[PDB]
């Protein structure tokens, strides 16, 4: 899977950003596609988490209620919508896929680069 965020940059507080990750890849719709986040200077962290096969996604308990994940499917596109941003979801988020392994903990393989968002 080949993956690539886009849509960070400079946000006030309070606001509101959207991210997308275009996603490439055999079998694409078989993995689980996560969204992480790193704040300069600390641990990585899970944000989100979506399958292509259902409509229910599992948040981070930091985002939930804030952050929504949603789909184009046309598009192969996964975007982070982001309300009631505040300074401490500063980071580089990134988009994450792993085989959607059923009976176990998915194993995020594949990576993006990564869309930066400061949050003033």
């Amino acid at each position: 899977v080949q993956l690539q965020e886009s849509g960070g940059g400079l946000v006030q507080a309070g606001g509101s950003l959207r991210l997308s990750c275009a996603a490439a890849g055999r079998n694409l719709r078989m993995y689980r596609m996560g969204w992480f986040r790193q704040a300069p200077g600390k641990e990585r962290e899970f944000v989100g988490t979506m399958v292509w096969s259902s409509d229910t996604i599992y948040y981070a308990d930091s985002v939930k209620g804030r952050f929504i994940i949603s789909r184009d499917n046309a598009k192969n596109t996964v975007y982070l919508q982001m309300n009631s941003l505040k300074p401490e979801d500063t980071a580089v988020y990134y988009c994450a896929a792993g085989a959607g392994w059923a009976g176990t903990m998915t194993d995020y393989n594949y990576w993006g680069q990564g869309t930066q968002v400061t949050v003033s």
